[PDB]
């Protein structure tokens, strides 16, 4: 039968391996919001699918040939049909690449442990002593990288200066690093949700510095990037994806 | 080809520019939306002639499956684009391509201060304190279509009686806010215009769904994916931002 590649990442909670007492194969070794979402997108546009993660471990983003890599090289060379991951909607992103409308809203913030005075990205921006930086090649880094507002090219400069060093490898080093000295980290505010939820000594810092969505991706011109957003739309008005958040994000509580 | 772009009278986003002498053409109007047109104008280089919409309608289908408003425009190729708050939703988003989502938005409660009302499930609840939409609107779809047991029945009590719980237009239902006891289910973005302005209303509780205004283009339009790589350009550089600043800053309130 008729079955879609689709190309993912590990990155919680949207794709986690599934825990058992024996090895485990095919879709049944994932689970997560994104492994929902496709059940739900398939239950209503009727596809087959086959997860796979992509080979490299990467979102896409370019280097300086132009030259693209992760999940969205996955797409530009038909390896796979969709992308279903936390994979942000930008600019150089959609010029390659079909994307869906968004299935989930989230904009740039601030991780940040509690009781500090520190309330905006403008109170990190003024200062050296509190150090801050992003996930390197992220659409976060990409984001300060390109802006010419006053604040976040300062940001940038800051970011950017001592080999790089105030960026890190992953959320989860960042996270850490939230955790164990002065540091501030750039991220998504869907993840600060999630980390915010597990871990009581942390918070998020003023509010969203820009306005964004995940979307499926799928290569340009393929026939089911329009079917898939109406069937997000779909989704959205019958109020799943609010119950498929809260699903995943819900915490014990602080 | 100049393109002719339909859109329809609703502040802060179409508004009849003031002057002492007649005006012609687009300098008739002001608003967020020709500022948006002039930027997306701009990047991609096209002239534009905007026509408000003759029967003064966003969009929606009867019966027999005939639209009307700034869809139909598009589905007659009558109009090129359509730049509005124009709700991009599941059954609109079947009969036109939009571009991706400009500002986001969700329904959400406008009512007086000072009470103890605190959500939507405090209106269900309850009949003393009469509550409605605008007819017609994709707020009014929302409860209509909805299968949540609180939207089902608050649906129930905003079609009863002839419908007497809705009004016309948002104007109508700002004044029945603030005349009478009436709580008004509307877009958020038209409360945060509000509320900037009258310090005597308020939004109730968080927003009831996700959702956003997209461009209008006809199915198979060239444009649409031009037009939404341009709202990802002027999203990232901080443009739209900046213009939401421009026409929904008012004084605030205590
Ligand atoms: C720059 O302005 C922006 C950026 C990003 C989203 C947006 O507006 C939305 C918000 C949500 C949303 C849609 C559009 S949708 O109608 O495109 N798909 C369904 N959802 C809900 C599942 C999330 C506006
Ligand atoms: C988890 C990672 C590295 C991803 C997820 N969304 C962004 C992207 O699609 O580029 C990255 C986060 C960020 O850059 O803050
Ligand atoms: C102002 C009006 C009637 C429009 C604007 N967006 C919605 C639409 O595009 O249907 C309507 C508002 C609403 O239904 O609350
Ligand atoms: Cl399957
Ligand atoms: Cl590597
Ligand atoms: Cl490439
Ligand atoms: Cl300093
Ligand atoms: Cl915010
Ligand atoms: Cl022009
Ligand atoms: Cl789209
Ligand atoms: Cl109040």
């Amino acid at each position: 039968n008729r079955t879609l590649i689709v190309t993912t990442i590990l990155e919680e909670p949207y794709v986690m391996y599934r825990k058992s007492d024996k090895p485990l194969y095919g879709n049944d070794r994932f689970e997560g919001y994104c492994l929902d979402l496709l059940k739900e997108l398939s239950n209503i546009l009727g596809f087959l699918y086959d997860v796979k993660l992509v080979p490299d471990g990467k979102y896409g983003a370019q280097n300086d040939k132009g030259e693209w890599n992760g999940m969205v090289k996955e797409l530009i060379d038909h390896r796979a049909d969709l992308a279903v991951a936390p994979l942000t909607i930008t600019y150089v992103r959609e010029k390659v690449i079909d994307f869906s409308k968004p299935f989930m809203t989230l904009g740039i913030s601030i991780l940040y442990r509690k009781g500090t005075p520190i309330d905006s990205a403008d109170d990190l921006a003024k200062q050296t002593k509190i150090e801050y930086g992003a996930v390197r090649d992220g659409s976060t880094m990409t984001f300060f990288k390109k802006s010419k507002i006053s604040t976040y090219e300062k940001m940038w400069a800051f970011m950017s200066s001592r080999q790089q060093s105030a960026l890190v490898k992953n959320s989860d080093e960042g996270i850490q690093r939230v955790l164990t000295t002065d540091y501030a980290l750039l991220m998504e505010s869907t993840s600060i949700e999630y980390v915010t939820q597990r871990n009581c000594n942390l918070t998020q810092i003023g509010g969203l510095i820009d306005s964004k969505g995940y979307g499926v991706g799928t290569p340009i011109g393929s026939p089911y990037r329009d079917k898939i957003t109406i069937a997000i739309l779909q989704l959205q008005e019958e109020g799943k994806l609010h119950m498929m958040k809260e699903k995943w994000w819900r915490g014990n509580g602080c």
